[PDB]
């Protein structure tokens, strides 16, 4: 038993909810939140720039500090880093950006970051201003991770499509 609630049962091992991913990490402070990272940890805009924001930037200045030492991510990659004042860790996971040209094919394996980690809150990968349609991420998500995840959708109108559309 966990602290995640209001979260409608999708599959065995996956719930959704209709939420803003930065508010529900202030409020449950998971384990694990996953950021919708780019390569170069560079916290934007999207769920980037909303989770950097409501650290107080302190995010992006722990990952400038990891690039200078690391150098860049991969796509289809991750890191663990800090939490913050909104988890223990943020699992920095690398999607593909379609409108950067990358191949749609990688989703599968930036999902797999997520298996190193019994539980986690987590957006749908590569959705948003990524540029994949959500519906997919959704499938590729369900049919990969294996641990406990609970996804968070912020547009109301696209979380009920993504419930009754799915099998
Ligand atoms: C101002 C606060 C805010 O935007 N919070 C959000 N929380 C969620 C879950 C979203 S999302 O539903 O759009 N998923 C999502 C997934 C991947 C990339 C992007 C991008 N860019 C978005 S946005």
């Amino acid at each position: 038993v966990n602290s995640f609630s209001g979260y409608l049962k999708l599959t065995d091992n996956v719930y959704i909810k209709n939420a803003d991913i930065v508010e529900e990490a202030k409020k449950v402070k998971p384990t694990v939140v996953v950021n919708a990272a780019n390569v170069y940890l560079k916290h934007g805009g999207g769920v980037a720039g909303a989770l950097n924001k409501a650290t107080n930037n302190a995010m992006q200045v722990e990952s400038d500090d990891y690039i200078a030492t690391n150098g860049p991510l991969k796509v289809g990659g991750s890191c663990v880093l800090s939490g913050h004042n909104l988890a223990k860790h943020c699992l920095h996971v690398v999607g593909p950006n379609v409108n950067k040209g990358e191949d749609i094919q990688l989703l599968k394996s930036a999902y797999e970051n997520f298996n190193q980690h019994e539980v986690l809150l987590a957006p749908l990968l590569s959705a948003g201003i990524f540029g994949a349609d959500p519906i997919h991420s959704l499938r590729v998500c369900v049919d990969t991770v294996r641990t406990n995840v609970y996804l968070a959708v912020f547009d109301k109108n696209l979380y009920d499509k993504l419930v009754s559309s799915f099998l």
